């Protein structure tokens, strides 16, 4: 048994993909090999690989796509890649066509939940609630059904980046031109203020057990990108403080989520909190992964322990590879 | 140069070829042929041409990713149908290989290539489909409607453990050969009687459609039996002047919604006069007889501009 991690990634959250390796091969459980994507979209294997990991950043790379690896060596690859590339369903066609078990979700379910129009389409049609929001696509002129303030963003992001909250319709078309520097489809979300941020993780194939509620807090007006990131700005509240019914409607709404969408392996679900009204956000497939991060915090809560949850990862995607 | 790959894993493999046979004919460009043989494994060079002529290829050389020289390629044309084809899979690859290809990207060809989450995402804005509910293996089928059913794999092609049904207790028996080619599955409601209508956009995300098309058959439904001599294309469909109108505003309605590029074959279902989109095909046929080509042809597309648009539409977006 040998995994194989691939962390950094091309996308804008490399640095992030690569500090939730330094804590996956610390605590994995089994033999485990990294393979980093630079920034240049280049490979980087050994010790070159092994270098990037504590220089903290890969911006070049040695070996071109694809690179020359054994894929037979290893049973199952954990994709520890954030945004473009990484959790929108690329990596994991690749790893299809190479008939590789992964960590995470499938192609389909990965593409959805990147882009934050369509899984919004999937959720609504489910009575999911969400924000009201509208599609915005490069060229064609926008059309926002409701009034500032606004939350644009591209429509495949992570990390906050790119988002831009909007005060006025005059300033909407500076948010729209920064969003298209990232993607082809920009929405366009109402803004609720003030708002409360709470994050539940599942896991298991299709059919998940969802962990403890969380809360973030900040002192950013919202989770921006500085905010996220640079520690100790954020802070996470594990169990969040909430009604017992406002808890169990949270876990309700992700696993229902989860499994119209067809998540596999794990995701942290994310929702908003008005007063007490629910909105669920987004679903991240490959969430941070540092053993402070959310994810394997709440999970830590849930009597799964950081060892166990990375264990219980690889078991489950060989369980579907093999046996669906 | 452009590089052609087609073949694959999927039962469309002799199909697949045979598109390729077209294309070559008529694409402006220089092309050379990669196959994917029905085992995974590809070839390469002049051992693909002879798959080509031979009209089908059980094994192959090179296991995957083949050793191919991907840096003397512009354009990669992924001539592939159904599951390792248009389900997103190839394209992820492409995508990291960071060339430029023709047809959807990653997200749109899984979207519809699942015929659950394809319907709730036009369902929601608003395009006509059938009544369906997806069945998830080890849970009991909720259907609230009454027979007779279509039973499906939700990422299948050629009617692969497509059943018709027409007895409710027939249906556990359908959702198992169903569930031994995905660990989804969809049922519909069946229309009947019903005619097949299909039409060819062309274009990224907002695009141009074609003249509309009808299949006609003698078939219990349009299977994968369904033989150069079960099926006749009516160019144009027989179709009253708002009917054939709808069909071109709901399909580029959906292509739009779903951010197709490239092109897109989208059939619908037209039954007591409602129209139902019931799939987009983002690797549509591409034999001389195939209804995507002869229908941009009518249109006033020659095959080669349409080939030439094709590739170019993928230069554009990469
Ligand atoms: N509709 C909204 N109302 C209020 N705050 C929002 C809204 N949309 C985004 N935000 C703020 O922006 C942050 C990032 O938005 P999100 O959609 O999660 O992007 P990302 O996927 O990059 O995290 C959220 O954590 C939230 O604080
Ligand atoms: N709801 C339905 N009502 C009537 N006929 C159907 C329905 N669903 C499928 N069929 C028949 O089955 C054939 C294949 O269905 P389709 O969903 O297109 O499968 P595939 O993806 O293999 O083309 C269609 O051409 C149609 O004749
Ligand atoms: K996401
Ligand atoms: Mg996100
Ligand atoms: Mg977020
Ligand atoms: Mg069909």
């Amino acid at each position: 048994m040998r995994v194989l991690l691939i962390a950094g990634g091309v996308s804008p959250e490399h640095e992030v993909s690569l500090l939730s390796a330094e804590g996956v091969l610390r605590h994995i459980p089994f033999p485990t090999d990294l393979a980093v994507i630079a920034q240049d979209g280049r490979w980087l294997l050994g010790e070159k690989a092994l270098t990037a990991l504590e220089a903290k950043a890969a911006p070049e790379g040695e070996h071109p796509f694809p690179p020359p690896l054994s894929w037979e060596r290893y049973d199952v690859v954990f994709p520890l890649l954030h945004g473009r590339f990484g959790e929108d369903g690329t990596v994991q066609g690749f790893l299809e066509l190479l008939g590789k078990p992964y960590v995470g979700a499938g192609v389909a379910a990965s593409a959805l939940c990147m882009d934050k129009d369509l899984s919004k389409r999937v959720l609504a049609q489910a009575g999911v609630p969400v924000v009201p929001w509208v599609a915005v696509r490069k060229g064609e002129p926008p059309v926002v059904p409701f009034d500032p303030p606004f939350f644009v963003k591209p429509a495949n992001t992570g990390s906050s980046v790119g988002i831009s909250r909007v005060e006025r319709f005059q300033d909407l078309e500076a948010a729209l031109a920064l969003a298209f520097r990232y993607d082809e489809k920009a929405v366009v979300e109402k803004a609720l203020s003030p708002v409360r941020e709470l994050e539940v993780g599942v896991l298991g194939n299709v059919f998940g057990e969802a962990s403890p509620v969380g809360e973030v807090r900040y002192e950013a007006p919202f989770y921006d990108y500085e905010t996220k990131y640079t520690p100790g700005r954020a802070e996470l509240l594990i169990p969040a403080p909430l009604d017992p019914g406002t808890q169990e409607t949270v876990q309700e709404l992700a696993l229902k989520a989860y499994k119209v969408l067809g998540v596999r392996g794990m995701a942290r679900v994310d929702f908003f909190l008005a007063e007490g009204e629910l909105y669920l956000n987004e679903l991240n497939t490959i969430p941070g992964f540092t053993p402070t991060s959310m994810y394997p915090r709440l999970f830590e809560a849930g009597g799964v322990a950081y060892p166990e949850l990375l264990r219980r990862l690889v078991e489950l995607a060989l369980t579907h590879h093999h046996h669906h």
